[PDB]
DNA sequence: GGGGGAAGGATTC
DNA sequence: TTTTGAATCCTTCCCCC
């Protein structure tokens, strides 16, 4: 089985770029200001010219401004970015009946069926690039190897505005010297249970005994790796369908007063339902972040779709369910909706 | 012993 | 004054046959 992986280049920047070609050049920075006081908030994501200077997703506004005060600060205006996202995806369509959309910047395509060697992958994968330059002017990499895993190691160590390959030969040098850290899936938290059982590659995880390595990181962590490191990784490039739609926002001040957060509970359910649109979800979950930013979330099932008038009702029992188990104070309250009919 | 759903956990977009 | 926000798939817990 041949995969080519697609991942848009800094997607919202970029998308950015397109509406505003000034803007080429700058280092632009897409910004998610929370509004608790002036430039609150994290950077989104920036340009590549902003990244040069440590300016990247994650990093405080306030910060990323110290370093490039007079970059161009952008406010995140998703539901134009899915947009654009949206018609790149169908472009893609064309290419491929098995079509894998993993984010808004983000498919698999399953080409075995389509074309036969690495060449002629490769070959596909300019194409696709082109088509997408041409049509929405967006550049993106390709990543193209035997499964999807290293078809987004392909992409990774492309990008930007990239496209690589990965073949048999190379997977196992990889299965051998890639950082384990750098394989899609394992986060800082797991790669640290690793980078310290010895398992700094792969291949070390065929040696360490079973058990060991899934007490440390779980069953499933544990035989994903495992089949990665034996080359038997082969999980099909299949159709995600979103599962659940919420809405959690920051509140001017920290507290843990009913009334003084029923307003910003109720605009998440508000905004949660538009998002819906049409989806009747049959669960609801109150999620609440803390002050010390931990998360804590109540949550009940209804056997029937849940009407916004119940959405309200219940999301204030479940917000109390909250208050009540919990003693800290909360800073964002939002909710998250599943189980659709 | 294990199916199955609630709550926290972590990853990553 | 971090610190953002959305959605997933994983583990862990208790209920129940
Ligand atoms: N709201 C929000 N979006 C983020 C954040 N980090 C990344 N994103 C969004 C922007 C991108 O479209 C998508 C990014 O994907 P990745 O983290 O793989 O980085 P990549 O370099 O592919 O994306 P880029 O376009 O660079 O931001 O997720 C974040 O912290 N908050
Ligand atoms: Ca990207
Ligand atoms: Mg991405
Ligand atoms: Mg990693």
């Amino acid at each position: 089985m041949i995969v080519l992986f697609v991942d848009f280049d800094y997607f919202y920047a970029q998308v950015e770029e397109v509406l505003n070609p000034s803007l080429k050049g700058k280092p632009v920075v897409v910004c998610v200001f929370s509004g608790r006081f002036e430039d609150s908030g994290a950077v989104a994501t920036a340009n590549y010219e902003a990244r040069k200077f440590g300016v990247k997703a994650g990093i405080p506004i306030v910060e990323a401004k110290k370093i490039l005060p007079n970059a161009v600060y952008l406010p995140m205006r998703k539901e134009v970015y899915q947009q654009v996202s949206s018609r790149i995806m169908n472009l893609l369509r064309e290419y491929s009946e098995k079509i894998e959309i993993a984010s808004i910047d983000e498919a698999y395509l399953d080409i075995s069926d389509k074309v036969r060697d690495y060449r002629e992958a490769y070959n596909l994968g300019l194409e696709i690039k082109n088509k997408i330059l041409e049509k929405e002017k967006i550049t993106v990499t390709v990543g193209i190897s035997k499964n999807k895993v290293f078809a987004k190691i392909a992409a990774d160590m492309a990008k930007p505005n990239g496209i690589k390959v990965i073949d048999d030969e190379e997977v196992k040098r990889l299965i051998r010297e890639l950082d384990i850290a750098d394989v899609p899936g394992i986060g800082n938290i797991t790669a640290e249970k690793l980078k310290k059982l010895g398992i700094n590659k792969l291949v070390d995880t065929l040696s360490i005994e079973f058990d060991k390595l899934k007490g440390m990181i779980g069953e499933a962590k544990a035989k994903y790796l495992i089949s990665l490191a034996r080359d038997e990784y082969n999980e099909p490039i299949r159709t995600r369908v979103r599962k659940s739609i919420g809405r959690i926002v920051t509140m001017k001040r920290n507290s843990r007063n009913l009334e003084e957060i029923k307003p910003y509970l109720f605009r998440a359910i508000e905004e949660s339902y538009y998002k819906l649109d049409k989806r009747i979800p049959k669960a609801i979950h109150v999620v609440a972040v803390t002050e010390d930013l931990d998360i804590v979330s109540r949550g009940r099932t209804f056997p029937h779709g849940i009407s916004k008038e119940t959405a309200y009702s219940e999301s204030v029992k479940l917000l109390q369910k909250i208050l009540e188990e919990d003693e800290r104070k909360i800073r964002r309250i939002g909710v998250r909706f599943s189980k659709f009919i």
